[PDB]
């Protein structure tokens, strides 16, 4: 969740998302299970004027 | 402050309570003032099925 400050010094919101795939219902806490595997990470930048819009 | 969740996995509640004995009336943090001492633990296993009921 990006935005800006006055000067114009972009900043990010401590207030983003990290999502992880669902295991056991919960989805705070993922557990590999399997014999192998593969990790890849993404992102989505949204940004806002007003805060917490997106 | 012990549960259990859709799978079964018995899951403790970071909501638990540990309780020092009595001292300046807080008991927040106890402090031993005598030249000897003891220490016991104890515990009460309470659970639930409904969330903080126990
Ligand atoms: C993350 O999701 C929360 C709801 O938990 C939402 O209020 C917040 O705007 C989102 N933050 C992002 C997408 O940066
Ligand atoms: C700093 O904050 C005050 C109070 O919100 C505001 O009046 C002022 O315009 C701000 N100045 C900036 C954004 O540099
Ligand atoms: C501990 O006491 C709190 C009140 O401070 C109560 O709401 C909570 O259910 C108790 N937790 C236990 C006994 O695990
Ligand atoms: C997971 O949570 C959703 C939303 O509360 C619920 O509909 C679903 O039945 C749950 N599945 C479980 C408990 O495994």
């Amino acid at each position: 969740g990006m935005k800006r400050s006055g000067y114009g010094q972009p900043i990010a919101s401590p207030l983003s998302n990290i999502t992880l795939p669902m295991q056991d219902n919960n989805t705070d806490v993922y557990c590999i299970r399997s014999n192998q595997f593969s990790i890849y990470v993404h992102s989505t930048c949204k940004s806002s004027l007003w805060d917490n819009v997106f």
